[PDB]
């Protein structure tokens, strides 16, 4: 179709305060390039980039989303659920 499709790939489970890498490189579009991935944590953190990095300050359960745009302007979303423990 004329929609890109976004996917996380990232780890089902993390330590407090560890850097924990997510990436939305599966992410595909058949109809043009994605030019941007958009990435919210789910502890208000967000930031940006085909992958991405965050360390979450307390244990939980925490819902990452990904937001990817094409170059026409057209968007996709998918989520991810981490388990954070304190290790």
């Amino acid at each position: 179709g004329s929609a890109p499709i976004a996917k996380v790939t990232g780890p089902s489970t993390g330590a407090v305060g560890r850097n924990i890498e997510f990436s939305g490189k599966d992410s595909k579009d058949e109809d043009g390039k994605i030019v941007s991935y958009d990435w919210d944590f789910g502890d208000g953190a967000t930031s940006r980039g085909k992958n991405s990095v965050h360390a979450y300050k307390k244990a939980g359960t925490y819902n990452v989303t990904l937001k990817v745009t094409d170059d026409k302007g057209a968007t996709a979303t998918e989520s991810f659920t981490i388990e954070i423990k304190n290790e």
